[PDB]
């Protein structure tokens, strides 16, 4: 029932994500010189370095907020892809499956800890 445990669990999951080859297109903001129309489609850019920095700055109050930003990385890739068969989008789908598989217990434990705190 540790209300704070999610933070280190998210730091470790982000470390695993950065070790994965599939995260390379998502480690830093999308390069606007390479993709000049990016901001015509994507309203809110997001990347894993921004997520990690927000977490380390103490600017996430819960793992749900972190999860919303990571999911935004994936929805931006889906929205920007010209094809569902594109390389970068395909990498995003595998990374999303890995992220969802690992964030589930982090969210469950945090929500359970909060419920115990308010019992
Ligand atoms: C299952 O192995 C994966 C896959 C992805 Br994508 C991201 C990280 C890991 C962990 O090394």
């Amino acid at each position: 029932y540790d209300i704070q445990a999610w933070k280190k669990q998210c730091e470790e999951l982000l470390n695993l994500i950065f070790q994965c080859e599939d995260s390379e297109p998502f480690r830093q903001p999308v390069d606007l010189l390479e993709y000049p129309d990016y901001r015509d489609i994507i309203d809110t850019p997001m990347d894993f370095a921004t997520v990690r920095e927000t977490l380390e700055a103490g600017n996430y109050e819960s793992p749900m907020e972190l999860c919303k930003d990571v999911r935004l990385i994936f929805s931006n890739s889906k929205a920007y892809t010209p094809s569902k068969r594109s390389r970068i989008y395909s990498m995003s789908l595998r990374l999303s499956a890995f992220f969802e598989e690992h964030i589930s217990s982090v969210l469950s434990d945090y929500k359970s800890a909060l419920r115990f705190h308010k019992r």
